[PDB]
DNA sequence: TGCATCCGTGAGTCGGGTAATAACGGCCTGTACGCGTCCGTTTCCGGCACCCCAAATGAACCGTCCCTGGCTCCAAGGTGAACTCTGGGCGACGAGTGTT
């Protein structure tokens, strides 16, 4: 009923999610992109995988909109000296501690 | 000297075939056929006088059609760097929109 991965703490049962404690403020897609990237930390979603679970299977918009809301995970989770988010050129991305 | 009295030519065109009587022995021969026998022919069994005849049994044998040897001198595989897209990654900006 409650996650964590690393520093991050995820509660499922109110959706919100700290790190470090203190409690950070996501938008809808955020929320459902961190929730989908904690449950399955260590291996590497691919972005077809993304817009098949994360977004609708029927999603068919341009796949730079998932890439822009990665920019804005980045922007305030990996915001630490302690890397999370990993880009695999070709490949996707990896949630997994450094 | 008429005169009847024959007497001699017509008259065209492209399914078959229908019969009688006293005749009877006996001899001759004649041409055709049917017998028994003998001789020219001819045709092969195996022999030479040898006719030799020959494909098969030793050579070379030399040119040549295959092996081995070395040699290149080059054009293809290996070693560079860039770049113009090619693709992804980053970021900002704007109204249609979840809500009391």
């Amino acid at each position: 009923v409650r996650l964590t991965f690393a520093d991050i703490e995820l509660d499922e049962e109110t959706h919100e999610v700290w790190k470090a404690g203190q409690p950070v403020s996501l938008s809808p897609t955020e929320f459902t992109l961190l929730r989908y990237f904690v449950i399955n930390a260590g291996t590497v979603l691919s972005k077809p995988k993304i817009l098949d679970h994360v977004w609708r299977y029927d999603f068919g918009g341009d796949v730079n909109v998932v890439e822009s809301y990665v920019s804005y995970l980045r922007r305030k989770i990996d915001t630490g000296e302690k890397r999370l988010l990993h880009t695999l050129r070709g490949v996707g991305y990896v949630l997994r501690e450094p």
